[PDB]
């Protein structure tokens, strides 16, 4: 039904993603779809018009644990858990959150 270029090429991108999540992960276990779709999503983000690449971010939330801390270089927190701490200086040095 749809004849316009540009929509039909939208059409295609999206179903692109759509059915190779559908085939993969009927698949995989069920606690291995959110991977799959959480790298699906990083590939359109990827490919995306108008939005920044996040590398930075996307980074950070892969190892954030190789952010070292010296032992008692963490500040404690009033109503933070030790390691809750420990993240949230380790989140700090990201410049969107330095005044976290």
């Amino acid at each position: 039904g749809v004849t316009d270029h540009t929509q039909r090429l939208s059409i295609i991108t999206k179903d692109l993603f759509q059915v190779a999540f559908n085939r993969v992960a009927r698949g995989m276990l069920h606690q291995d779809h959110i991977t799959f779709a959480m790298l699906l999503a990083r590939i359109k983000l990827k490919g995306t018009v108008g939005e920044p690449t996040y590398d930075a971010e996307f980074q950070h939330f892969l190892r954030g644990n190789e952010i070292v801390l010296s032992a008692g270089s963490t500040p404690r927190i009033q109503g933070l858990t030790v390691e809750q701490a420990e993240a949230v200086v380790r989140l700090s040095c990201l410049p969107a959150f330095k005044d976290l």
